[PDB]
């Protein structure tokens, strides 16, 4: 209760899945939490569970919501410590030829660059506290994925750019840092899954698509976080992989 | 003169630097190629040089000229092979702080979705020659670098997106691999040095950048897109670096 | 204090340096700590210092050190949670004409034998506990080094090892995962600056070798260690970097 | 047949498999080869059937061989542009409790320190041609693999060797590169396959492993290789991935 006391935490995404397992994890390491997102529902929910944690509904896609959101941040608490960049989407399976460029370009403004956009009216603040940023990537933009091909170039950008601005920030004292997550239990899992022909076999799939037989929870991830703000003081630039194995391991015509 | 005889590539950004320099490797090769630029000084030179090499006018951030790219390929030579992406720009050195989301877009439009779209519009021809793309991405999007938040991030996209193409073209025959240069010598290079304060020390700060103490030629590049068209029948979503060993190698508090 | 509280922990090469500090930190989380080393000095003197930490006299290249080192781990403590395989050396700079296949020998006894050797007969163990293996490798196993063949080849041994153990374990619900370290200040640094030509000025290099501008920490290896034990559960089969930014970043003939 | 005309080639294990489809492709290019390998049969009818390949009965693990095969190549040839480090063993699958160090050892011996004898006593010739270095690694020294603890181990040194060489060569003008396979249809995967319960579903098994759909060939081995000697100059420390897209892609308790 104590590792990441007197700090303050902006969790975008924080109302459901991963995101709340992270302002779960800030509250319970000490920090004081900002619950971003664009739905009222699990968020206001969060805000009156968690003593320490606040929501501000935001759209991390329209800058005016961001700008507000970083001022209302600091108007309230006084110094901002930790950005955590979670708010993101997965579509539906999709075929090369089935998806568009209107599309692709709606993805890369959630998942690309409403990251960005927070994290740039944030720096000033984090320059100040000599805080960090910690991006939610995901594992398939390391490795690839099938029927994805814009959610997975989205996140090989996140983590891209993850290691190009922990360069810039590095002479400020700001580390920069991603999550890589392969297969989490998550409302966004349990939705995507409902849409497949059997649903109960394409979770099955996902559980054992790991090494360690099961999906990951949102507390994991949350560790994960805590961890890179509070005690990983000589990483910057690194990707942190939390996928239960996923990625080890695996007639000629 | 042989090795990819009888087949037809299309290299994007083809008039100066790396492109023509993919282009005169593939025509040395055998194969006939459409140059294709949004400048006409270049290619139009490219295209009187070099026998077997024509000259196509196209914007691949204008979704039509593309399509009219392709259609006039197939109009012309009758098939499609190979598709080689290598229109991009780097802008010069910007502080994340003086970046912009729409310049970012920008950025985004060609070096990302314009390979996205050309490979999306020729893929039915790649399908019926057992073809492959070639995207020209590079090493920074891998490890990063200063004062280029945008630029590294539209790369790391690029070499994901490879990834999950070649899985999702696997099962047609469509290879899907890239090509992730380091300091190649061209007229971009040129370009950007001559912004520097001293330009002289840049050129010779970017020749010792890599162990084998040079830059990269564009025919060296050439080489290993041919290498990939023509020969590298297993090799799929791959990254091929090209960088003269930059990436290797390298009071407390 | 209570975070791997009631868990029992052998660190090997914990008398200074590195391992030291992993030995630090894991005594601060509640843990009792074995510390092995072939050395006397600084590991007798750790265990006066630190109530939960005892030595045990053990060379790793010698198996029956390592027999009776995990056999007193059972007989005093009862339990066996995790092995952190951080003893290992790094020579002088050696061209590799300078080296010998026996040198390499040697150091492979030593950096990869002994590691392997600890983990094969603490595995029955680990699995009774669902206890976790934590091996120190380098970056420089990674992205190379000079003046260093045998060193860097015994690192990239034990980083792909991780990674095998990792999968054969999984199903028994162990894991295992790395720590490649960059520079980080040690007795070992200190020794091998004080062969250079000018110390102060190769370490005043190694400083800056890092964005962060400084050398790494024994205690944020402990921190990153204690993470990996004790709140990283879906983490397998990682190699996480603590390295200060160095793999990050970096006329034609 | 001209595209390595004049050069000189050394290839380990170059009887059978992966190493005599390297020899047939640098005689293709128009090389003379010497085959080394410790058995007689396939590589003596091999320098029969190839003008231009002679054989050397060597066995890389006894350093006095080996000295004999450099200074034969010299004084038959005059001269020495390129190794290529093939000769290798898989053991059969083996939990971790079933290795011993003995056989880590000896595995070692071969997959690595061979590889390290030929390579130092070739390095002298090799800086006189500015020739090259090719290591035949395995991608499962990247991203592990079950039931080979050993065999993992050793080429996880062999790509980390390739990079601090190329690091120490770079000044003296010598690449060093390796290759990393995949599945290979070889006589060692047929062995293997044979001692399975059931053979035929094994190498479906191997087949479908693949987003390709089979396993590569030996040719295609060599075409990667004939590729890094004779037309990657500005490539030096890169694994080549010769896998067809293994690596490729991939409730909560
Ligand atoms: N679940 C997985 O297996 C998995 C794996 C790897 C990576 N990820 C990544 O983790 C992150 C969280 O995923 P999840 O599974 O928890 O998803 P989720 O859909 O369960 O939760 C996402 C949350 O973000 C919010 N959000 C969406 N768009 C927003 C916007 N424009 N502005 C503000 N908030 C917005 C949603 O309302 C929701 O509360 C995403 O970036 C996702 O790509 C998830
Ligand atoms: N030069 C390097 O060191 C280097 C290193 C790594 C990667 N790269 C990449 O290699 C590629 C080529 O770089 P270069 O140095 O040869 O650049 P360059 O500027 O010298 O040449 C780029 C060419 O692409 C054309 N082009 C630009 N925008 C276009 C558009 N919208 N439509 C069509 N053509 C367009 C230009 O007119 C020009 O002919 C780029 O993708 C670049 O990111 C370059
Ligand atoms: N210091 C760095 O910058 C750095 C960077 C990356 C990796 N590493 C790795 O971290 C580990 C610790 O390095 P360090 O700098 O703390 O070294 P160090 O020399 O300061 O400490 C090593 C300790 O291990 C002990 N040891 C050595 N051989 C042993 C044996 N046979 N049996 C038992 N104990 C033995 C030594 O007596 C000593 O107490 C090593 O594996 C090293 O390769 C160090
Ligand atoms: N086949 C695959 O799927 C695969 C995949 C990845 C890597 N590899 C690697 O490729 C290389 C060749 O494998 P392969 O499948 O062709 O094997 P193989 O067993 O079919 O052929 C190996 C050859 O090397 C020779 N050899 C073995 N020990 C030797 C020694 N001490 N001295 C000299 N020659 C020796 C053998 O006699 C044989 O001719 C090995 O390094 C292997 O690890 C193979
Ligand atoms: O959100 C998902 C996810 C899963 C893993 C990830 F690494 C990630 O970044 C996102 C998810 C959830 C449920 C199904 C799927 C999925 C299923 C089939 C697919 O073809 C696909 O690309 C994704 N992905
Ligand atoms: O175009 C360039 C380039 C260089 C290397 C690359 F890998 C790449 O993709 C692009 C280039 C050319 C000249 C200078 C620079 C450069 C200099 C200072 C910088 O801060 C920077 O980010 C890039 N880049
Ligand atoms: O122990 C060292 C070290 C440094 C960094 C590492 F990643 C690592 O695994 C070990 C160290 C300490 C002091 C100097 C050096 C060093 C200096 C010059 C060299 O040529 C070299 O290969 C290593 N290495
Ligand atoms: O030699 C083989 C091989 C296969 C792939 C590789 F990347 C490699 O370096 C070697 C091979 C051939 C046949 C079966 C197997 C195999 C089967 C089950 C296993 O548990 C295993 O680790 C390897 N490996
Ligand atoms: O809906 C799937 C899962 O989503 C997670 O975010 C929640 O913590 C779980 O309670 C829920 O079962
Ligand atoms: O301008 C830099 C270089 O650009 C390359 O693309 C050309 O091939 C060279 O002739 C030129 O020197
Ligand atoms: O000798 C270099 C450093 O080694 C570390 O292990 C110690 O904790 C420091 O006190 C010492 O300055
Ligand atoms: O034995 C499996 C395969 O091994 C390869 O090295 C040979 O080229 C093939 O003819 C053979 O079928
Ligand atoms: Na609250
Ligand atoms: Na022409
Ligand atoms: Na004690
Ligand atoms: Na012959």
């Amino acid at each position: 209760g104590t590792r990441y006391a007197g700090k303050v935490v902006v969790v975008t995404g924080g109302g459901r899945g991963i995101g709340a397992g992270i302002v779960r994890a800030f509250v319970n390491s000490g920090a004081r939490v900002v619950i971003c997102d664009k739905d009222e529902s699990g968020g206001r929910a969060l805000e009156q569970e968690l003593p320490g944690a606040v929501f501000i509904l935001c759209d991390v896609t329209q800058e005016d919501d961001v700008k507000t959101l970083v001022s209302e941040t600091i108007r309230r608490f006084g110094r901002l410590d930790c950005v955590v960049n979670n708010a993101g989407h997965h579509p539906p399976p999709q075929r090369p030829e089935e998806t568009s460029a209107q599309g692709f370009r709606q993805l890369l403004e959630l998942n690309l660059l409403g990251t960005y956009t927070l994290t740039k009216l944030a720096l000033p603040y984090l320059r100040k506290s000599q805080g960090n940023v910690i991006n939610i990537s995901s594992l398939v933009g390391a490795i690839g994925a099938a029927q994805a091909v814009p959610y997975v170039a989205t996140k090989g950008a996140v983590t891209a750019m993850t290691k190009a601005l922990a360069l810039d920030e590095s002479p400020y004292g700001v580390r920069v840092n991603c999550i890589s997550p392969g297969n989490i239990w998550t409302p966004l899992w349990e939705e995507l899954a409902a849409l497949m022909p059997d649903p109960r076999a394409s979770i099955r799939e996902g559980m054992l698509a790991q090494p360690l037989g099961r999906m990951g929870q949102p507390a994991e991830v949350g560790a994960a976080a805590v961890f890179l703000a509070s005690e990983a003081n000589f990483c910057t630039g690194i990707e942190l992989l939390v996928t239960g194995g996923a990625e080890l391991g695996y007639p000629d015509i």
